[PDB]
């Protein structure tokens, strides 16, 4: 089965993110589906070790908020293309790994539900991520997941600063980028709900 790729439609839903990471959450709703039908998941050494290998090179540096990071931990990375699928509590957890990988300041993620099937895409990768993605659907039979919990950050700095901050907090629901975004996605509402 073959798609074609050349003129993808504009960012409708698939490519905005509910509060840029409750998106993972709606991903929780197809578990229960993924109950009875199980498609698969299960790979041979879920630990797959990353490194800081991320363009990150787009604003002059970074924000102050990535200090109160403090070294998340372990990098993240998961790529499934079916109706249903074991990542419910992974989801949840795609939020405290995401943060390491939003260090690229070029994160990867995109969710989509369908009656007729399920996939999300998420990577600490930005552009190699957009292209491995359509490779994704186009195959509409394939699962996998990749986390590990005993290995390195994929910042490759690791400030270890340790400081909350009032802003810092702020500016993470502003944007990377820049803000003037996340209010649309708010207004949107995933898990049960769907705009």
């Amino acid at each position: 089965a073959d798609t074609p790729g050349e003129a993808t439609p504009p960012p409708r839903k698939k490519k905005d993110i509910r509060d840029y990471n409750d998106a993972d959450m709606a991903r929780l709703l197809e578990q229960w589906e993924k109950d009875d039908d199980i498609e698969e998941g299960d790979l041979p050494e879920h630990k797959r070790p990353s490194a800081p290998i991320d363009f990150s090179k787009l604003d002059p540096g970074k924000p102050e908020s990535i200090l109160k990071m403090t070294k998340k931990g372990k990098t993240l990375m998961m790529f499934v293309t079916v109706s249903g699928n074991p990542t419910e509590k992974e989801t949840e957890e795609i939020t405290s790994l995401w943060q390491g990988s939003l260090f690229n300041a070029n994160y990867d993620v995109q969710r989509f539900i369908v009656g007729s099937d399920r996939a999300i895409f998420m990577l600490r990768d930005g552009s190699y991520a957009w292209e491995i993605k359509d490779f994704l659907v186009s195959q509409d039979r394939c699962a996998e997941v990749t986390l590990e919990g005993q290995m390195y950050p994929g910042k490759g700095g690791g400030s270890k600063e340790k400081n909350k901050t009032k802003p810092e907090k702020a500016k993470k629901k502003e944007g990377d980028p820049k803000p003037r975004a996340s209010k649309e996605d708010n207004r949107a509402g995933s898990r049960r709900e769907d705009l």
